[PDB]
């Protein structure tokens, strides 16, 4: 008769809810998860697509069926995949997710400008943050000014994550914070696969070990003599060399 799926994907977020006649992920009580198994938008959905999702909080499982508190506000969001000129249909809705593990503050590596930093201790393997962006082309990238690139992430082969100004301002977009963590050959983060209800397919800030509240969460740039672009920055240039002093 009725039947409830709960889809895992390898980032740790599911998605949740009882399958149509097709077996496909469409109703209007069907829930993403978020790793951390408690935080989720639970509303419409058709075909595992994110139509208007509520912020909830995943209480129990008896027996397979989820229990969602609907959480005491109007957040709501939709599946939102940004473009090559667009980022964001709301670029200062946050994510509430990130919002309850990270914020934005003056970096402590001298000369940084901000980082992005842990609000609470976590353990190791923790996804902290999304890095959201523009969709654009490696051509894009590579045939511009590196100093263009400092928000830049490679997704896959065919696409390029960027924040651009004005988008590199938190005033000006805060629906994902990943572009703030800087750049340490001892980081305590990596950039790991993402696929996110609002976003899809991006990348996310997922912590090495274990990080205390208000530690500066950073991540390994790449290890190669410059960075993509035309005509490297001296901070980096100064820290690769004292890597490669090590060896
Ligand atoms: N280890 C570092 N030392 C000096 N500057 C850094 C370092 N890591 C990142 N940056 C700076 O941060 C930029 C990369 C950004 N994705 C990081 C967030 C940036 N700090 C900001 O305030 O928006 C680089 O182009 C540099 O300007
Ligand atoms: C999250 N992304 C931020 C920008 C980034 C750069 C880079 C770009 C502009 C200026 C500086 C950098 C720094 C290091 C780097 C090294 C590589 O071997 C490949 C790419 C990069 C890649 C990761």
């Amino acid at each position: 008769r009725h039947g409830v799926c709960w889809i895992y994907y390898p980032d740790g977020g599911s998605l949740v809810g009882e399958v149509n006649e097709d077996g496909e992920m469409t109703g209007e009580k069907i829930a993403y998860v978020y790793p951390d198994e408690r935080t989720a938008l639970y509303g419409k959905f058709i075909d595992g697509e994110m139509i208007e999702g509520k912020l909830a909080t995943l209480m129990s499982t008896e027996e397979g069926r989820p229990h969602f508190e609907l959480m005491p506000g109007n957040s709501v969001y939709h599946f939102d995949k940004s473009t090559s000129s667009c980022i964001s249909t709301n670029a200062l809705l946050p994510d509430p997710y990130e919002s309850e593990r990270v914020y934005v503050a003056e970096s402590l590596i001298s000369s940084a400008g901000e980082g992005l930093f842990s609000k609470v201790a976590v353990g190791p393997n923790t996804v902290m943050s999304f890095y959201n962006g523009v969709r654009i082309t490696h051509q894009e990238v590579d045939s511009r000014d590196w100093a263009l690139n400092g928000n830049t992430l490679s997704l896959d082969e065919e696409t390029v994550i960027d924040v651009p100004e004005p988008y590199n301002h938190v005033s000006k977009y805060c629906a994902s914070l990943g572009h703030k963590a800087n750049h340490s050959f001892t980081p305590n983060c990596i950039y790991d696969m993402f696929v996110h209800p609002r976003f899809g397919p991006i990348k996310c800030i997922r912590t090495l070990r274990a990080v205390e509240a208000d530690e500066e969460l950073t991540v390994a740039y790449g290890y190669d003599h410059s960075p993509p672009g035309k005509s490297a920055p001296e901070w980096y240039q100064v820290e690769l060399k004292a890597f490669q002093a090590t060896q």
